[PDB]
């Protein structure tokens, strides 16, 4: 009937019963980063109508079925539009309304998201008409102006046209719209953000020009139609950026440490009644930790941990006197600063939390349930501090949903 | 054939097969406290020879087929005489040396425990012998005793008597042999340790005298041979506590913190080659985090961590200022120091992740696998900052296991 979901902070018990509507087989592989169940590949046929129709009227009765007033007849009408659409056409196109209350559903939906409480806050900028890479860029590029709002950052989607054969898929071949390139120095040492080593060298194959920064902005690679992907410099009038200070080292700012003001994620798909859609950039704002905490300590990426170590004259040599514990807090408390004091939207990760526990509290009382992913979740420090460590999460995929994609470059066929 | 795994902070990547042995049915709920899957209740009636035999036969092999150089003649007899023993008797004795095999791979097989490098060193009390309470409760002096070792902390398990037909189990009611009591004060306010409050109440309905105190260290609850549990005060003598003192901040030790030097978990159960050991209690020695941060710091439990920040003159009505950080890590620093100048062992959960994760290695090396429960092996601070936390693991039940129990008090049959 339900499943129990107790936390272990307040003893507040829940009954999730909106898990009864999960899709096809999941995953115990829960810390596993890119499972198959969370992700939608490619296709070189449409979709069955089989599978199509029936999953097309779920999502109708849905839309409808949100309303406070139903609108009967129109239901009806509209579940009788689709199905001659679908006969008639092979598929069909969702009115805009129902892509709002799609994308808004997906990132209703989305189980690794923390700030889902603000999703019913949501600009939807329709490309469905999107046609050549060039017109991709220019869609991106009102998307970035708008979203990042001279500092105010508001949340947005881009929604790109439907995967048809499979064969003409618009595709962002970036993993975000906004990230900085990496680069293998002569020396031998890494310059820039490691984690985009590879991605610099095809855009720099692709015919872009590197600068070898430290913070270089990325091109956008774009792929319309299924064509090849075209690349695209992001005009830096529309890269917000925030220099790093710290409230009380004056050293900080020494480190010549910067970020970019817009989260925006590139590659994901949508999934909404039998459609797909390949090409759907999304963004909302940051949270504190996924720059101070992932971008600058992670080793793989900046890795700036042992240097503020040092300046801070901790004992970087003796693991057990948490000299790291109290360098990552400095770093985080310089992001929080530096974002308020330049006006920039950013929420730290307490507040976060303490806002997705009273979502969570919200959905379970509005639909008896909200897929969450615990380890997504829970923030990567101070764990426990948190509430959402202590809270009993069920992880279940939903339609509609965003899902991974296999990476464009491992699939695509080029024509030169 | 196998599984692949991925470590997103150096690439590596490792194979799985070790999980093909996994057992019976799991749980995605992988954020569950206690899923059925990983708990073991009680019988009424002894083991069904069907099955016995057969896990038997498994245990047997899985022992001789562990040494170095095979005991083949020796094996074999082995097999023949368990048959022989539980076609006449209905179930087996293990040998000595099977037994601490057995312990020491239940170890290796905890999947939430992240100082499972110590696997192999572990001393072995063999209580299977044991009648009565007081014989219980001797035994359990005698571990305590040998396991503090005047502060140079040792791991050691007692083994009593095994399960026969259900009705006669050995059970600690205790969750660990050393633990604060809670009581609720007329004042309405709670004293001591909030989670203990029922346990407490139990105590003192068996006869145990309440203290009022802010660590009054709770009896044992023991029940032998199935009967009525009997209460046993702990002989303050055996009770080694560290008290509380900050290396900077001298009005720390004005918080009159203290806390016991051996964790030592209580009630969980052994299985192994179809046997069942309700009551084996062992011990390790502390990670810092579960006294600093889940101790001190969850709210119900002592909840310090305002009070802290006040006196280090924190802004503690402003979440952003991340005030919580830096007070937990204090805390954290305060009971490494303390345990470290009272010469009482303790790690650190930085070198206790480094020193997992050397493990985890040995452990695919060694013999393909290891299972793993993320969402316990990362530490309740610092998440990303240990490694651990950006390595995949597969989380599987071997055998043999240590499992959870259904609490006494609700399947227990007074005699009066
Ligand atoms: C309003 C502010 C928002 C905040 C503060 C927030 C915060 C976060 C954070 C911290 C993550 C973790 C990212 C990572 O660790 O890589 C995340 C993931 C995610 N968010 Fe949100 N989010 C917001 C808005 C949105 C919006 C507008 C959408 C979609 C319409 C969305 C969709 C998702 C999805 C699908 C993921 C998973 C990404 C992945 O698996 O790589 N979020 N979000
Ligand atoms: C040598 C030092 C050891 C260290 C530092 C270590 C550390 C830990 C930690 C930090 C936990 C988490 C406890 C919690 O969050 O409630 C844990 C759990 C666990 N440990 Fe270890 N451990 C050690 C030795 C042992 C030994 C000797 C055994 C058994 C023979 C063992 C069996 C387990 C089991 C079964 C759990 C899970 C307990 C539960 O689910 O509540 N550990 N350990
Ligand atoms: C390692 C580079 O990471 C990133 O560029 N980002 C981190 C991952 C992702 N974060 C996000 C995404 C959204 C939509 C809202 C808040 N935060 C997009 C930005
Ligand atoms: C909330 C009370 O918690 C406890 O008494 N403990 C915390 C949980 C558990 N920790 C342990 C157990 C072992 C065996 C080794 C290291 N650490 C036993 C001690
Ligand atoms: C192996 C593990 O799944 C990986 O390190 C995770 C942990 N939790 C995370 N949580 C968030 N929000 N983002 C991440 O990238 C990760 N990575
Ligand atoms: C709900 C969640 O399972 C719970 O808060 C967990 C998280 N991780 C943990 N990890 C450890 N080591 N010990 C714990 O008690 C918990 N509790
Ligand atoms: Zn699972």
């Amino acid at each position: 009937q339900y499943v129990r979901i107790k936390n272990w902070g307040s003893g507040e018990i829940l009954h999730d019963t909106l898990h009864h509507k999960a899709t096809s087989d999941f995953t115990c592989l829960g810390s596993i980063m890119n499972p198959k169940s969370l992700t939608r590949g490619p296709r070189d046929k449409p979709t069955p109508l089989e599978e199509l129709l029936p999953h097309a009227i779920e999502f109708i009765n849905q839309y409808y079925g949100s309303f406070k007033e139903a609108k009967i007849e129109e239901h009806l009408a509209r579940l009788e539009a689709v199905t001659k659409e679908i006969e008639t056409t092979g598929t069909y196109q969702l009115t805009l309304d129902e892509l709002i209350f799609a994308t808004k559903m997906a990132w209703r939906n989305a189980p690794r998201c923390i700030g889902r409480i603000q999703w019913s806050n949501l600009q939807v900028f329709d490309a469905r008409n999107c046609s050549t890479a060039q017109e991709m860029f220019q869609h991106i590029c009102r998307h970035i102006l708008y979203a990042t709002n001279n500092g105010n950052i508001r949340s947005a989607i881009t929604v790109f046209p439907q995967r048809s054969d499979g064969k003409h898929d618009f595709r962002l071949w970036n993993s975000q719209l906004i990230r900085y390139a990496g680069y293998q120095m002569p020396d031998g040492t890494i310059r820039g953000d490691a984690a985009t080593l590879e991605f610099t060298q095809l855009c720099i194959d692709l015919g872009w020009k590197p600068r070898y920064g430290r913070f270089d902005v990325l091109p956008l690679v774009l792929q319309a139609d299924g064509q090849d992907p075209e690349v695209f410099e992001i005009p830096p009038d529309l890269v917000l950026e925030v220099t790093m200070e710290h409230p009380k080292y004056e050293w900080f700012q020494e480190l010549g440490l910067k970020w970019y003001a817009l989260p925006a994620v590139a590659n994901m798909l949508l999934e909404v009644g039998g459609l797909e859609f390949p090409a759907c950039p999304f963004n909302g704002w940051y949270m504190g930790t996924e720059i101070g905490v992932r971008d600058f300590c992670d080793t793989q990426r900046y890795n700036i941990l042992e240097e503020v170590g040092r300046r801070m004259g901790l004992e970087t040599h003796t693991l057990a006197s948490l000299w790291k514990d109290r360098a990552v807090t400095e770093i985080n408390v310089a992001v929080l600063h530096s974002f308020q004091k330049q006006n920039v939207t950013i929420m730290d990760h307490h507040t976060a939390s303490e806002s997705f526990m009273k979502h969570m509290q919200n959905e379970y009382r509005a639909r008896g349930g909200c897929p969450a992913d615990w380890i997504w979740l829970v923030p990567p420090v101070s764990g426990s501090i948190t509430p959402v460590f202590h809270q009993e999460m069920l992880n279940y995929v939903l339609s509609p949903f965003y899902y991974y994609q296999i990476e464009p470059w491992k699939t695509h066929i080029w024509q030169n």
